[PDB]
């Protein structure tokens, strides 16, 4: 869907997460090159066991179920965030995050 719209959705994430060039870890891990990556593997971040040992691989499908209700998909996770319930927002959110390569550069 719409990346430009996803950027506005991402603003709730921006508080804890960084994306794009020069992104660094904050309260949450950097989200550059998220899709396809295994959960709990961004270097330098202190993940909870819940996240680190979950065995999840981030695909669009799994990401959509997770962002809807984080604590439901990863009980005990440190990401105390309510989640994004809107079907359209999630699709735009995905479109926005997918533009980035692991190094922050735009595809
Ligand atoms: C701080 C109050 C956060 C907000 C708002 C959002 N996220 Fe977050 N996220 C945060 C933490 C502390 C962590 C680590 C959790 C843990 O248990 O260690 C995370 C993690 C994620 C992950 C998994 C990352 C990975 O496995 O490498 C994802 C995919 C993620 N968060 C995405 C995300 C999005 C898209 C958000 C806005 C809708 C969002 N988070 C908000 C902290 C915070």
């Amino acid at each position: 869907q719409d990346a430009a719209s996803g950027e506005q959705v991402f603003k709730q994430c921006l508080v804890c997460h960084s994306i794009g060039p020069g992104a660094k870890n904050k309260v949450g891990p950097v989200l550059n090159g998220l899709f396809g990556r295994h959960s709990g593997t961004i270097e330098g971040f202190a993940y909870s066991d819940a996240n680190k040992n979950s065995g999840i691989t981030w695909t669009e499908e799994v990401f959509r179920e997770y962002i809807r209700d984080p604590k439901a998909k990863i009980p005990g996770t440190k990401m105390i965030f309510a989640g994004v319930k809107d079907e359209q927002k999630v699709s735009d959110l995905i479109a926005y995050i997918k533009q980035f390569n692991a190094d922050g550069s735009k595809k």
